[PDB]
């Protein structure tokens, strides 16, 4: 079972989503390139529009395979994500309405760009 | 953390609420009749605008306090429920995309119900 949501709580609902960037399914389009854009203003952009949190993530996030190769190697936590799946990370927080209308605005938006044929 | 959405994965995802009535700030109101309606055609029109599941459950969602007594009396497990605060539960279920969508939909019509005087 679950927790009861409470309308009248004082405390923002947080949603959060990790979708996997479908590398399998689209072995030589460059998601990154895409979804960040030139100087990453499509992602810029894209959480404007959404008023998400929206993040790439994993290993291949920075397109410099050299400095994620280093950033790895140097053990810092912040850099943990780079052996991970590369993935789109959404997050959202607000009262329960606003919290699922922005994930799903964000998660329809981000599905534009993971499903690119479609 | 959390498992990874996959967007080519053939299973739907389901999104689950359970969201209280708030008989504290509205002790008088009687949310189950207006949520219900007469012969309960709000809450059907309800989930077909919404395209969710949407269910009153807990004490008092059946407006028949002796018929409530009877039912969790017999043990029988489906009422279970009637023990536990009155809430509204709503379950959607889709691709990604479309269940954030559903669940949005709903939670925010459900809300309009639960904080009437907003």
């Amino acid at each position: 079972m679950e927790n009861y949501l409470d309308l009248f709580s004082h405390k923002n609902m947080k949603l959060k989503e990790r979708v996997l960037i479908p590398v399998k399914q689209y072995p030589k389009f460059n998601f990154v390139g895409k979804i960040l854009g030139p100087q990453g203003n499509t992602i810029k952009r894209l959480q404007e529009e959404t008023g998400a949190k929206i993040s790439v993530l994993g290993k291949g996030s920075m397109r410099d395979k050299a400095k994620e190769e280093e950033l790895r190697k140097g053990g810092d936590p912040k850099y943990a994500h780079l052996n991970m799946d590369l993935h789109v990370f959404i997050e959202v927080f607000g009262p329960p309405c606003e919290a699922y209308a922005l994930m799903a605005h964000a998660m329809c938006e981000v599905k534009k760009f993971l499903v690119p044929d479609m």
